[PDB]
């Protein structure tokens, strides 16, 4: 299943054996709530609580109408994460909400949901969306609360109205503190049973349905709830769900740590770090590279990522793991003189970069220290090891089952003459450093 | 209204036509909740629920008193975002909460709100703050719950007490998971009707009132709720609201993308990227520049930003868009050899940086691909285009109405000799690169 | 108590007088909720609300069981913050949740909590954890709701069941929008009274107990709630609490701002910035350095940090404050030509970097401007000063009591010849710049 390989030559480790679940597109659906357009002298304590809860309903509608006085929009951005492009996440959902403001477009939705709660509607611009009516407050108020307008009430209707109205109030609270765009999509916007049935009635493959149904918590974190329109007794908000066009392709996570020399005199040390760490997944002949591995969510061996946070690299980028000096791909590195100690916890072990006077160890629960790292970059597997200490920092290692492979090799930092080594190169590569050394050497 | 101009020479696009709403200061207000200092043998099921809800009230007060055992403080920080300064956001509100601990200062507030819920109070240090009493639990408990202390109760008082007490419990929950400082300000801290009336009774211009009232959801996201003091049956917490001293000045958003050469042999390419992307707004003879455009919130054509996240640049910075080689301002760029493909979704179109073997296209809903980008930096408008693909990444473009202008020009990267081009310069400019090239040329 | 020293030579200020509270480890506890495995024809309005609330209970259990279809895991990352290592925060808690899936392990917990709500249990792998039963829904349903299965009910049982079931529903909502791992730990996962007693029954020093009890809001923000297992009528989720192995050691916060020359001709200026800003705390003969001071939480004079976000540096790093040219430690700086104006609000004052044509002032509430900064880097104390203005940005200063010391000195940027000054060095030091200048000088 999950395996790992550490490369002593480049101070890096690769965790193989994962499967992909990349979000490639969006599916926009319209969630609706039918409202009541409702306009005594009694002071009954049972009806006073009804008038109180009914005023919470009037204010919620007014608050949401005041909220839609403008076009919904989220804040847009317009190691190697700074190389990414800039997208507009809710651009697809906003385009669907723009259509619902066209005249007669809401009446098309209101009539389709007249005899059922769930319907597919083709909009005027051509988009085929799935529409869902999740709360019929119009039917409840006009059939139960209106016949009391008095003092013909009971305590059982006060409780039932507070329950039905509570969802509208909570949806309002979320939109009020999020400027009408929320993520992840809470259970008030879409309950678990509603989401599961929404996924089932969705035009996707059987493999996409089973994937989304077995990982609904991830689907929520990758969805947006966009407040849309209140018109003609209909409250509509667009839910924007992820499409996983890439499923079950190989994925692997590259971990990197600084590789420095271990000379005794302080300051005369040179360092080198592979900057291409992150998640990699095979995707359509290329490799989708996610520089900020903190953007992907891992469930057992499934990896959920968003292509918006990816670069599309040639598959030859994998050669940097075996031979960082290969002539087919220019492997990205950074150079530095900052030889500070740290550790990187991998999927099945821990990389340790111990330099200077730092105390680096690997311990077990009952027995204590079992390995003492010397100066340089080293690695230990989580088999038999429970914690790793670098300086004053205690790292817990991941206790997942898997086999690691230690690939011995000469650290490539030893191949560089420190006198002509180009320190302080942040976005560099093997060929750039060689081109810079060749200039410094010719100038001597 | 909204227009856009793409500059082929520098691979950048400017979106003009926006209006400003910059937060320049803070207005601190004091929100109060009057508490009851309350100290049978019956087992009535109606009174047992009252004793349960009353114990939730006692614990909430104790939890908030335990919360104020120290001075409230938020975590402080002390492309071009690293050039920003460091502020203390709640420093103004904390100074107001420090005054409320002075003796007799709380009694001044308690007496001002005796005959009304809303009052302006001048504190001892000279600050004139607006005080609001939003919940009188003291009056409810002492007039309704105290007369039952028994078993003279009904179910209608159990429900009404749970409703009034629920707000205090929720305010407590928020402060417990936020260390007494919350943002945005939820509807439990300040309801929509309370906030709107607070804005109305605020000493500001009529233009500031209408702006804040039409964008209350933004005012929440730019406000802080600071837990303050519990003393003498009074629960006080400071709400810190934004002041928009700059309103309706021109704003524009600068989008930049890497500009590289398109030579066939891999690695021999040089790249150049304008680093001055972000939001720009005219402000008091200068230009307020926001390097991280993700910090500003856009509502239709209004742009809400915080001057704390801005630099104050000369208005001559606008010359970099027309002539990046102008002698009046040193335009900021970065150099690199990393020619990776990406796209930047603009307000009215999309910039495409296609390099190497990447497949870059622009498509429509029904018809599919309509443009195939060649190697280099190019642009397409959202008119007729719905999606843009770079590699394995699908970008949805913004469907907002507006007119774009394509300004043809020679890409400035072609003006540089690659042999003496200074690659890997992150925080550089046009003059710095020229000064570095002149040194490499003189040394040959 | 709190003091501050500004160094005019290096444009930096140190705030001394704080005490440490560094998280060094984790303590995992198991929170349990006993569930009821429950399987009429009446339409009574009192029993219909019971069947409604009972179906919310069935769905909550089903939703949580569907949530555990995989191993819980959070998104992992694998000025000087980029030098930090990479940990797995919930690795310790996940290893405890992995043990609860072993057969018979849950039955050990179920029997220990049979006669009490609070117990210490030694697991099969050897870990001694504290187990807590916080909700016995099994006892409530089987003793009160089961005897009605009808129409023997009252309204007092509908309210009491909605109250007890509400906590399970809220715990479910949090786990649904967080993929089973939440932080901070809300009051639904662990109430304030439960947490305080959990801290009391914890195997730690008396000093750790009093510290955690007086700062429970911080303990929440540094804890994780990990959804674990639902097996044999037991709902278990692991709460992972911080261990503060370092307490009451000296801490100080280093603030830095750009130091530039003030020549009249634009562009001919060189800049220099100390990059070692952040929090420093004495820790076990070394110094724990936190490069991103926004990760530490300050309560009065106590500083709560996490060693996972720290580097372990020699105590000689403190010499950079008095003598940045000391031969014992290579002080980290960055070089630049970007002379932009900004301010840094310190604990007791404000650093001002005024360059070019920027208007930099320091004002008071009633009197207005009292100091006008000239070009260069300067400092003002919060005594008598309420606000600081740099350009169009208004900074409020911290009004905390304390004494500042202005240490006069020649700005070290004046010691460098601009013709051979190495601009655009991001991760550099004093010795690196000298080594680069010596090369440029020998080449002339
Ligand atoms: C200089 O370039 C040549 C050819 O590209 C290469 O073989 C040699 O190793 C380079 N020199 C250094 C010091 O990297
Ligand atoms: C060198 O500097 C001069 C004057 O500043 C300028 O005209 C020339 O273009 C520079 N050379 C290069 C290669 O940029
Ligand atoms: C060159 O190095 C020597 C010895 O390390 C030092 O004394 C001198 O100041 C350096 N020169 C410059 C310009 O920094």
């Amino acid at each position: 299943n999950i395996t790992e390989e550490f490369y002593q030559s480049t101070c890096s480790a690769v965790s193989k054996g994962y499967l992909s679940a990349l979000r490639t597109g969006w599916y926009t659906s319209v969630i609706t709530i039918e409202l009541s357009n409702i306009k005594c002298n009694g002071t009954d304590a049972k009806v006073k609580l009804i008038k109180q809860e009914l005023d919470k309903y009037k204010n919620a509608v007014t608050e949401l109408q005041l909220l839609m006085q403008s076009t919904p929009a989220t804040n847009n951005r317009a190691f190697l994460g700074f190389l990414l492009g800039v997208g507009s996440a809710i651009a697809s959902g906003v385009a669907v909400c723009k259509v619902l403001h066209l005249e007669g477009e809401v009446n098309k939705i209101k009539s389709a949901l007249l005899s059922t709660n769930k319907a597919v509607v083709s909009l005027s611009n051509g988009v085929s969306v799935l529409t869902f009516k999740v709360l019929d407050l119009k039917n409840y108020i006009d059939k139960q609360l209106l016949p009391i307008l008095c003092s013909i009430s009971n305590i059982e209707t006060v409780i039932e109205f507070q329950q039905k109205n509570n969802r509208l109030l909570e949806i309002t609270r979320e939109f009020s503190v999020n400027a009408g765009v929320t993520t992840p999509v809470s259970t008030y916007m879409l309950t678990n049973s509603e989401l599961l049935s929404l996924i089932n009635d969705m035009p996707i493959t059987n493999d996409q349905k089973k994937l989304m149904s077995n990982n609904v918590q991830i689907v929520r974190q990758q969805s947006y709830s966009i407040m849309c329109i209140i018109k003609e007794e209909v409250l509509a908000y667009v839910v924007q769900l992820p499409l996983y066009g890439v499923i079950d392709t190989p994925c692997w996570k590259l971990h990197t740590s600084p590789l420095c020399t271990t000379n005794t005199k302080e300051g005369s040390n040179i360092c080198l770090t592979r900057t291409d760490r992150g998640w990699y997944c095979d995707n359509a002949g290329s490799v989708s590279f996610f520089p900020q591995a903190e953007t992907c969510k891992v469930q057992s061996n499934r990896v959920f990522c968003d292509t918006m946070n990816s670069l599309t690299l040639p598959s030859e980028v994998n050669l940097c793991n075996v031979d960082i000096f290969n002539p087919k791909y220019d492997c990205k590195i950074m150079t530095s003189k900052t030889d500070v100690s740290s550790s990187v916890i991998t999927s099945l072990g821990a990389i340790v970069s111990c330099y200077g006077k730092t105390k680096c160890t690997a311990s077990n629960k009952n027995r204590g220290i079992i390995k003492t790292f010397s100066n340089g970059c080293d690695y230990v597997s989580n088999k038999g090891v429970d914690t790793v200490s670098v300086g004053n920092t205690l790292y817990y290692v991941n206790k997942q089952e898997g086999k690691s492979l230690y690939v011995k090799g000469e650290p490539i930092i030893n191949f560089y003459d420190p006198l002509v080594f180009p320190s302080d190169e942040i976005d560099a590569s093997i060929s750039q450093v060689n081109e810079k050394i060749n200039q410094s050497l010719a100038f001597i």
